[PDB]
């Protein structure tokens, strides 16, 4: 995240870190057993790592546990990014509680100058690289589709939208795909693309998750 706040230990309980040896992408706990992260991050041998604040340093209250499963969208077009969205199964459940917590999936689409918050530990320099030890978060509204498709014309699909700063310094980076967009108190946005971070006319770009919720559902009550 450019621009953001840290975030404070445990205040965003439904982030996770993807590790494979190291931290990789985010995702979001959307019930006990089940994370929703990007299709971009897949890896075979993922660990899902719950309760983080530090990625660097054991605090006490994390959770780490392997998953058994993913399944990346049937349409995901690694060329496009278009439906930029895998399920990852945990091999055992989490042990919900204050700072490990689902996040409730949407019902419909959020409307332009929502407000979310998007977080993670993804690079924090918009030229130049530094990547933070605990989690950073940004406040940003979703742009109007006119805008998001302005911004990168020919490849913002229906299951794109655009959040952030048209005048940028405050965006997501690298790192921080896959993770959460948290508009209302729904999960409305997976960190995915961009051009750049932060930069002029360049606003991150993430799936967006209302179009998916039918095809959640069925594949985690089918898994
Ligand atoms: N700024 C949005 C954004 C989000 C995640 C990864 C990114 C990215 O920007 C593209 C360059 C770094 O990769
Ligand atoms: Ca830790």
């Amino acid at each position: 995240i450019v621009g953001g706040y840290t975030c404070g230990a445990n205040t965003v309980p439904y982030q996770v870190s993807l590790n494979s040896g190291y931290h990789f992408c985010g995702g979001s706990l959307i019930n006990s057993q089940w994370v929703v992260s990007a299709a971009h991050c897949y890896k075979s041998g993922i660990q899902v790592r719950l309760g983080e604040d530090n990625i660097n340093v054991v605090e006490g209250n994390e959770q780490f546990i392997s998953a058994s499963k993913s399944i990346v969208h049937p349409s995901y077009n690694s060329n496009t990014l278009n439906n930029d969205i895998m399920l990852i199964k945990l091999k055992s459940a989490a042990s919900l509680n204050s700072r490990v917590a689902s996040i409730s999936l949407p019902t419909s689409c959020a409307s332009a100058g929502t407000q979310c918050l998007i977080s993670g530990w993804g690079n924090t320099k918009s030229s130049g690289t530094s990547y933070p030890d605990v989690l950073k978060c940004l406040k940003a509204p979703i742009l109007s589709d006119s805008s998001c498709k302005s911004a990168y014309p020919g490849q913002i699909t229906s299951n794109m939208f655009c959040a952030g700063y048209l005048e940028g310094g405050k965006d997501s980076c690298q790192g921080d795909s896959g993770g959460p967009v948290v508009c209302s108190g729904k999960l409305q946005g997976i960190v995915s693309w961009g051009s750049g971070c932060a930069q002029k006319n360049k606003p991150g770009v993430y799936t967006k998750v209302c179009n998916y919720v039918s095809w959640i559902k069925q594949t985690i009550a089918s898994n």
